[PDB]
């Protein structure tokens, strides 16, 4: 959309935030997201964060969302928005970037940041940083008590 | 996109990793999926940390790239490790393995060949201070030649096209 908000924006955000509760609820990094088709506010895929229930090493809560909407066209991408509860990493970035995934609205970038947010933009990707209190309140929290897990989930 | 960069010189264990993920290639190839694979390998003894293979028509997977799933089969790590290894791939890494060797922050990539496919990724790893070495191996380049000859349409699917 470009400036404006998209009518699916809130929707978008509020599904993040659900995931990234229940992954919280899990034991797991509170990180969520969803895919919508912005056409028609279809929600293609939604999850979090992976990491603890599956012991895995790339399930963050971007690649989670995109695995859970199955294979598709390389098309239909091309006209969705990505919700994530957190600014994506170097690697939840590339994704974006390969499926060409045009905007990506995110929750917060306080508690985390990478170089990824910018490179978005470089690659003509639209970023939109809704600064919501909600996720970063939950994200802060479990980088209080759990310092290391969450380190680990960005490899430091 | 520099015009004064480097690339590398040779490890040891490298003749190693780019066998294994030509077997993992192989053994993609075989499963009817995209044959790229790849592995990991602690620089520091040699020691495999894993290995596999794309897994887009295996598992139905959006995500399971070659690198993707070797890094996935390595299993959770402490994140000092991965900062002294190497990833070796069958193919040039696109935007999304390209960010995943950037976020772990592993040191080096060996690419297999760049003919077949090469994404801005492979220059985008060097800007951000990854060492890039590609072998040019013919058994990868004949092998993905081959997989885009016969399936044009799932080799685009798997590269959101
Ligand atoms: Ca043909
Ligand atoms: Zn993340
Ligand atoms: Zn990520
Ligand atoms: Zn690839
Ligand atoms: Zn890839």
């Amino acid at each position: 959309t470009g400036g404006m908000a998209s009518k699916w924006d809130q929707k978008g955000m509020d599904i993040a935030y659900e995931e990234a509760l229940l992954g919280y609820k899990e034991g797991g990094v509170p990180i969520g997201g969803c895919l919508i088709n912005n056409k028609d506010g279809s929600v293609l895929g939604r999850g979090h964060n992976m990491r603890f229930q599956k012991g895995s090493a790339t399930l963050h809560g971007e690649i989670s969302t995109l695995e859970n909407c199955g294979r598709l066209e390389g098309k239909v991408y091309k006209d969705t928005t990505l919700y994530t509860t957190l600014s994506p990493c170097d690697m939840c970035t590339g994704a974006i970037i390969m499926y060409g995934i045009p905007r990506c609205v995110v929750g917060e970038n306080v508690n985390f940041k990478s170089k990824g947010e910018k490179y978005l933009q470089t690659r003509g990707h639209e970023v939109v940083v809704v600064d919501d209190e909600r996720c970063k309140k939950l994200m802060k929290q479990f980088i209080d008590e759990r310092p290391q897990d969450w380190f680990e989930d960005i490899g430091e």
